[PDB]
Order: structure tokens, then C-alpha cells, then sequence
């Protein structure tokens, strides 16, 4: 399991973004537009609570993620997922995140790299496979940002 | 465009191979089992001449590929690619060869690397994703070797 951010600024990460990069433990989860994962990221919504919400396109998904003790652990019910975890982020530019089923975490592990133009952004690409470098990922795709835009 | 091995001793690669990890610059190549670059290599058949019989499981596939001036690059008439180029290998462990249709690279880059047992091989992929670190891939898919086989 990916370590999450220590001293997340939830309130930052509001607005739009972009799905760069998606990798995954199972090809399956990734492998056609039509695949449980294969979702992009068209807004991040924190709550006045401190919950997450997440806007995405496969048509338009809306995912709830609720707060826990931990700032950058969040809890789900979709996508046959239950955690969100932030990894990184710097708000203003990139953000890393995953999303795993934290009893089977090894056909469940996908993780992101949003970016908030619709640039490729070879650094946050970096920051990225650091991230995943011991995770046991099985695909990685990237994203011209401009297409599902 | 990758460079290909210098001095490669083409016979010493015969025998049977395993497909570890394949990367493509073209997302919908290798995305689904069905996707014309996912094939997976069982044999490297060298021929008396210099040319390389090249044999696949999609359902079985054999390419041959004949030889040219440079004794690593070698034409084909298959998967709408016409060139084959073995990046490295050292024979008796790895081997990494990409295929390319040299008029559209950019919709045609797809590479492998080859394992000579059923093993993942961590160093084979650091290998691989050196040789791919310029190359504007878009799709890198690992396998257990177990499973084809």
C-alpha cells in the first residue's frame, strides 16, 4: 500500500482537473474506456465537513468520499472500491491518488495522476512512477489530457 | 525511434522465449487480448540464411522476418508493422526488440521484453523501461509468464 500525504490541505484541491495517468494491479481494471477503473477526473468537490467529492466522466459518475482520522484516507462505496487514498499533491498544479479495496487490494490497487491543465506534464509523470515504483502495478496508461475534455 | 544492439550474434537467440511486459505508443495496440500488438512470443527461430522466423499465441502466428544491412533491424509483412529491431539482449536471459511500421511511427511503436524462463525478471524490466524512458509510449502492460505459457 501507497503512503498518503502527511498534512493534506483538503480545501486546496477544489476545482477542475485532468486524468494524465492511470496505472493498475489487474489489467483488467484498465484495459478498454469500457473498464470498472478507466474513469477521468473532471472535478474534485471538498465538502464545508471535510468529505470529498469526486466528478468524474466514463456519461458522468458522482462519488461521495467521507472523511477518516487519517486527512488523506477517505472511504467509498462504488466502482467495487473502499479507499481513497492522496498521495501528493502540490494543489496548484498536480495531484496523485488511489483507489484500492482494502481487503483485496492486489485486484483492487488503481491509482492516478491529475493535473490541473490540459498539458502533459512530464513531472507530475515522474512524481508518479516514484509513487508506484513498489507497488505491484500491471498497466499504465497515459492521457492527452485534450481528448475526454 | 530506438537504436538497435550493436554486434548481435543473431543464431545465439534461438529457442524458446516468454513475453514479460509489452509498451506501445498507441493505447488501442495492446489494449485488450484482442488488440493486434498483444501477441505473445513462444520461439525465436533463427534461419540458416540470417533471417528470423518469429513464433506467437494470440490461436498460433509466424512471422518471418527477413534480415537487411544491420544485422538488428529486420523487415516483416504482419500486424500492419514492417520492421522488427532487437534493442538488447544478452541470449541467455533477456531479449528486448520493438516493431514499428517506419512510415507511422507514432501509431505503430510497440515493444517487448522477452524472458527465457517463466520468472519475472526484475532487472529485464529495468532494462526495458530505460530503453523506452524517450519513446512517447502511451500503454505498458507486465505479465506473469505462467499464465500464456
Amino acid at each position: 500500500i501507497p503512503q498518503t500525504m502527511q498534512d493534506l490541505d483538503l480545501q486546496e484541491v477544489a476545482g477542475t482537473w485532468y486524468s494524465l495517468a492511470m496505472a493498475a494491479s489487474d489489467i483488467s481494471l484498465l484495459d478498454s474506456e469500457s473498464a470498472p477503473l478507466r474513469v477521468y477526473v473532471e472535478e474534485l468537490k471538498p465538502t464545508p465537513e471535510g468529505d470529498l467529492e469526486i466528478l468524474l466522466q466514463k456519461a458522468q459518475k458522482k462519488i461521495i468520499a467521507e472523511k477518516t482520522e487519517s486527512p488523506a484516507e477517505f472511504k467509498i462505496d462504488a466502482l467495487d472500491e473502499n479507499k481513497v487514498l492522496v498521495l501528493d499533491t502540490d494543489y496548484k498544479n498536480y495531484l496523485l491518488f488511489c483507489m484500492e479495496n482494502a481487503a483485496t487490494p492486489g485486484q483492487s490497487l488503481a491509482c492516478q495522476a491529475l493535473v490541473r491543465t490540459q498539458m502533459v506534464d512530464d513531472e507530475a509523470l515522474e512524481k508518479f512512477d516514484k509513487a508506484l515504483q513498489p507497488l505491484p502495478m500491471h498497466i499504465r496508461l497515459s492521457f492527452n489530457p485534450t481528448r475526454m475534455a
